């Protein structure tokens, strides 16, 4: 029932993906010299560092705003991407299982900590 035990536990998810090969290239902004129409089709880009940096700032108020921005980094990916079989949208399908199976505990605790708070 620890309403704040949500920030580390997404501050050590956010270490454990760094440390996965498949999260290269969503470490840092998509480089616009590289993918020069980006912008053309991606609206709101996102990535893990801007993640990251948004928890450390204290600017997430909750475990389901981090994760909405951290599926956002896999939906822009899918919207980009030229091909289903293409090499970064596949590494995004894998890192999203694993950010997926890691967040549900997460969340659950979180909602029933502040499900007690307002019993
Ligand atoms: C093609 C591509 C390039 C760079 C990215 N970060 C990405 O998500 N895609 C899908």
């Amino acid at each position: 029932y620890d309403i704040q035990a949500w920030k580390k536990q997404c501050e050590e998810l956010l270490n454990l993906i760094f440390q996965c090969e498949d999260s290269e290239p969503f470490r840092q902004p998509v480089d616009l010299l590289e993918y020069p129409d980006y912008r053309d089709i991606i609206d709101t880009p996102m990535d893990f560092a801007t993640v990251r940096e948004t928890l450390e700032a204290g600017n997430y108020e909750s475990p389901m705003e981090l994760c909405k921005d951290v599926r956002l980094i896999f939906s822009n990916s899918k919207a980009y991407t030229p091909s289903k079989r293409s090499r970064i949208y596949s590494m995004s399908l894998r890192l999203s299982a694993f950010f997926e199976e890691h967040i549900s505990s997460v969340l659950s605790d979180y909602k029933s900590a502040l499900r007690f708070h307002k019993r």
